[PDB]
């Protein structure tokens, strides 16, 4: 068990537990080791076979004592730190394009196996110095749920939550991850979060003030959803030229389709990979 791992240093804190850089004494490997204090065993075990170059590899599940240990491949840094480092200059658009293209590939793979993430955010998008970006903590939400506060009581962010989740749908689809990635795409471009809400209703109303309050025309069935209130204010939609300047029209077209209100109209990961915005996509080397 854990005797085979030498903790090197603490590198993060998830909603469920703490993450260490560790050395596997048996293999020589450097890994990221997450310790969770305590159906899950089977669901998490399934995730070990969800291998893709844009998914952080789950190397091992160790179940000993009242604790679950997940061993991951080690990556250099997360996208949140990189965005913060690029606050003055911005991430170059070719690199933005490459990151979005790679994450959509990851998403199309997971979604094809009917796995959703449900909690995408810059902090679980991890990068290396080659130019790769990978989705992390994939599928761990279906096991335990997404809490209001982490095990350290930090507030879990709502900024990337799709509107059908915020409106109280409990049987939502892969489209929720397309929404989250669209919010992240916009944030890389503008260097500001698109919808930085600090409560569920503040989050919902920020979406409404930019994209228009949804109605039965743009989203059939919306007015019957669990948390929908007829007393919601009615705001007009803004034009994307105001939302993400200076993204070109291909990028604005793609972003608008990732942010469609109706989950059934929202673009899939697979159709997004065919969008003309990626006609000239390349794999640049980032400056970390
Ligand atoms: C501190 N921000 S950093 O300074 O830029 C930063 C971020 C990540 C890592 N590397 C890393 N590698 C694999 C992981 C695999 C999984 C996890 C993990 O369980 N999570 C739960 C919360 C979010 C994260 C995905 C973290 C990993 N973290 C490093 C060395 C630095």
């Amino acid at each position: 068990f854990m005797e085979n791992f030498q903790k090197v240093e603490k590198i993060g804190e998830g909603t469920y537990g703490v993450v260490y850089k560790a050395r596997n004494k048996l293999t020589g490997e450097v890994v990221a080791l997450k310790k969770i204090r305590l159906t899950a065993i089977r669901e998490i075990s399934l995730l070990k076979e969800l291998n893709h170059p844009n998914i952080v590899k789950l190397l091992d599940v160790i179940h000993t004592e009242n604790k679950l240990y997940l061993v991951f491949e080690f990556l250099h840094q997360d996208l949140k730190k990189f965005m913060d480092a690029s606050a003055l200059t911005g991430i170059p658009l070719p690199l933005i394009k490459s990151y979005l293209f790679q994450l959509l590939q990851g998403l199309a793979f997971c979604h094809s196996h009917r796995v959703l993430h449900r909690d995408l955010k810059p902090q679980n998008l991890l990068i290396n110095t080659e130019g790769a970006i990978k989705l992390a903590d994939f599928g761990l939400a279906r096991a335990f749920g997404v809490p209001v506060r982490t095990y350290t009581h930090e507030v879990v962010t709502l900024w990337y939550r799709a509107p059908e989740i915020l409106l109280g749908c409990k049987y939502y689809s892969t489209a929720v991850d397309i929404w989250s990635l669209g919010c992240i795409f916009a944030e890389m471009v503008t260097r500001r979060a698109l919808f930085p809400g600090d409560s569920e209703i503040d989050q919902l109303f920020r979406i409404f003030r930019t994209l228009g309050t949804p109605d039965e025309v743009v989203w059939p069935g919306v007015t019957s959803m669990p948390d929908y209130k007829p007393s919601f204010p009615k705001w007009a939609r803004q034009d994307f030229s105001k939302v993400v300047p200076p993204l070109d029209e291909d990028g604005r077209s793609l972003l608008s389709q990732m942010l469609h209100y109706d989950p059934n109209k929202r673009i899939s990961a697979k159709a997004a990979l065919a969008h003309p915005f990626f006609q000239d996509v390349t794999k640049p080397v980032p400056h970390l």
